[PDB]
């Protein structure tokens, strides 16, 4: 399988771009900065706010737990890379303590709270907005060659104020090479597309469209998560129970994969549930014949079928949006 859209950037761009394992880090000055309070823990760092001692500008420090240096020149390469891009976070600073060596990531500070935090007061509109602002991020972000691999609400950062969203936690993401074999051990249980569960291990940027097609599923029918697996097997049987059984069998048979005979007992046989059966009185405000066509292209196993972010876009759902970005553009570009 290769990738159908932004194919070979990496190929044309030299290594330079891509290589991070030979990335030589220009480490700032760690003096430079202290932690004021703690704002998360995750798997693989802990998240705090925190001033530059100089000037006492807030930022986010991004304390690293003990992984392999290879993973942290990844995050750093790609934060470097997309820095500047529309509603990718910036980073400002990268430091590491004198005695252990364990570096941080300093980011803006995005004075934001999670996706999942704005759910309850969110209207259909708000949330075809922010969508919209995600999908401009997972394009260009696709468009350098890089796949985000852990889109998820908690990774979506909103000012609802000032309707910015930002696109975080670029630790899982990856260059795109067309025939490399990733490790499909990435994105969280509920956002892994069937490549991951089925061990396509070559994936493509599509995969982050499947993750939002989960994400945005959850927010339109309030059913979160959408598939809610107890583990990497079942999480495919809850995605079968939805989706059916035939239409894995040919995503199966067109890339040649067999599913483990364990899994394939897991799975049995379902018909596909109509996404109209999800719609109750509660979240009917947020459903329309154009969420649920634009969903359902999402959500389809054969990974090269999946809208692409910029199709996506294109999408009748996003029509007044897209319109509203296309004028504010012109005036900005005849200023
Ligand atoms: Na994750
Ligand atoms: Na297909």
């Amino acid at each position: 399988s290769k990738a159908r859209v932004y194919t070979d950037v990496n190929v044309v761009r030299p290594k330079e771009y891509w290589d991070y394992e030979s990335l030589v880090v220009q480490w700032g000055h760690q003096d430079d900065y202290e932690v004021v309070r703690k704002v998360g823990r995750g798997k693989y760092s802990e998240v705090f706010e925190g001033k530059n001692v100089n000037t006492n500008e807030r930022c986010v420090i991004k304390i690293l737990k003990p992984v392999k240096k290879k993973k942290i020149k990844r995050e750093i390469k790609i934060l470097q890379n997309l820095c500047g891009g529309p509603n990718i976070v910036k980073l400002y600073d990268i430091v590491r303590d004198e005695h252990s060596k364990t570096p941080s990531l300093v980011f803006e500070f995005v004075n934001s709270v999670d996706f999942k935090v704005l759910y309850p007061t969110l209207t259909d509109y708000d949330i075809r907005y922010y969508i919209y602002e995600l999908l401009k991020a997972l394009d260009f972000c696709h468009s350098q060659g890089i796949m985000h691999r852990d889109v998820k609400p908690h990774n979506v950062m909103i000012d609802h104020q000032l309707r910015k969203l930002r696109l975080i936690d670029w630790g899982l993401a990856e260059f795109y090479h067309p025939g490399k074999e990733y490790n499909v051990r990435v994105a969280s249980r509920y956002f892994k597309g069937p490549e991951l569960l089925v061990d396509l291990q070559d994936y493509d940027y599509s995969l982050d469209m499947w993750s939002l097609g989960c994400m945005f599923a959850g927010m339109i029918f309030r059913k979160e998560p959408f598939f809610y697996g107890h583990d990497n097997h079942d999480q495919l049987v809850k995605i079968a129970k939805v989706l059916g059984t035939n239409e894995l069998d040919h995503y199966l048979n067109k890339y040649q994969l067999d599913l483990d005979p364990q899994l394939e007992a897991l799975v049995g046989r379902h018909v596909p549930k109509p996404w109209s059966k999800f719609i109750n009185a509660d979240n009917q405000h947020l459903v329309s014949p154009e969420a649920i066509d634009f969903l359902d292209k999402l959500l389809q196993y054969d990974h090269q079928d999946r809208l692409t972010a910029r199709e996506a876009m294109d999408h009748p759902y996003f029509a007044q949006v897209k319109a509203a970005e296309s004028s504010r553009l012109r005036t900005q570009l005849e200023h």
